C-alpha cells in the first residue's frame, strides 16, 4: 500500500508520491485517526513535516525536486486520512535579520476541524496553487477570515486554537483536502476576481 513506501526509514517523499488532479482519493471524506497512534501514522506525520521543511530548503528542494509549500494533506499522498501537516515561515527584516520565531505556524494536526468562525471573509490577493493541481488556476478562493480550529497533535493532546491571516487561510485549504474539497471549489464560477463587499483581500 501507499503508505508502506512512505513510512520506510530511509524514504523521503517528493513528488511522485503526491497524487494529481482526478485521482478520487482527493475527493473523499478521509477516515478519522483513532488514539493512541499507530506507529505507520506518527511516522506519516513526521514524514509530512519533512516534507514541507525540504519543500522550504533551497538545497533540498533543490535535490529533491520539490516545489514549495506550506501545508501537506494524507489525501495528496493517497491516505485517506485526517492528518494535516502546516508550516508557514516568517520572513527576514528588510536587513537580513531573521524573524524572532522562524514560523508563524508548524504541526503536525491530526483530526483537525472548524469549529468556529468570523463572518468574514478573506482571500489571498495572488489567488492559492496546488502541489496536486499542474493548471493555472485564476481568481480569488473565498475562506473564512478568521476560524477556531481543534485537533490532537501526535501524543493524543487536544488543542484549541484561533487563527487569522494567512495562517488561517493555510489551515482551511488543509481541512478542505481532508474533506475532499478543493480550492478552486471556493473561487467564484463566473467572474474568478468578483470582490462581495467586505472581503479581506489578504496581500
Ligand atoms: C494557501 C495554502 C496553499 C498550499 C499549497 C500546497 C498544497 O497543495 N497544500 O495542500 C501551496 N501553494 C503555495 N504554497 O503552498
Ligand atoms: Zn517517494
Ligand atoms: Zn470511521
Ligand atoms: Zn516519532
Ligand atoms: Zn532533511
Ligand atoms: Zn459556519
Ligand atoms: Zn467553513
Ligand atoms: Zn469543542
Ligand atoms: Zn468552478
Amino acid at each position: 500500500a501507499a503508505i508502506d513506501k512512505l513510512v520506510k526509514a530511509s524514504h523521503l517523499i517528493d513528488m511522485n508520491d503526491i497524487i494529481r488532479e482526478g485521482n478520487p482519493t482527493l475527493r473523499k471524506v478521509a477516515e478519522e485517526v483513532t488514539f493512541p497512534l499507530s506507529e505507520k501514522e506518527e511516522i506519516l506525520g513526521e514524514k509530512m513535516m519533512q516534507f514541507l521543511k525540504h519543500s522550504q530548503d533551497p538545497i533540498m528542494a533543490e535535490k529533491l525536486g520539490l516545489r514549495g509549500g506550506v501545508g501537506l494533506a494524507a489525501p495528496q499522498l493517497d491516505i485517506s486520512k485526517r492528518i494535516i501537516a502546516v508550516l508557514v515561515p516568517n520572513v527576514e527584516d528588510a536587513q537580513g535579520n531573521p524573524p524572532k520565531e522562524a514560523y508563524s505556524l508548524q504541526e503536525v494536526m491530526y483530526n483537525p476541524k472548524v469549529v468556529s468562525h468570523s463572518v468574514q471573509d478573506a482571500a489571498l490577493s495572488d489567488g492559492e496553487g496546488c502541489l496536486s493541481v499542474d493548471r493555472e488556476v485564476p481568481g480569488y478562493v473565498v475562506r473564512h477570515a478568521r476560524v477556531t480550529i481543534e485537533y490532537f497533535d501526535k501524543t493524543g493532546e487536544k488543542h484549541r486554537l484561533k487563527l487569522k491571516g494567512y495562517n488561517s487561510i493555510v489551515v482551511q485549504h488543509e481541512i478542505d483536502h481532508i474533506d475532499g474539497i478543493m480550492f478552486y471549489d471556493r473561487i467564484n464560477e463566473k467572474n474568478p476576481f468578483a470582490v462581495k463587499e467586505g472581503l479581506l483581500i489578504l496581500e
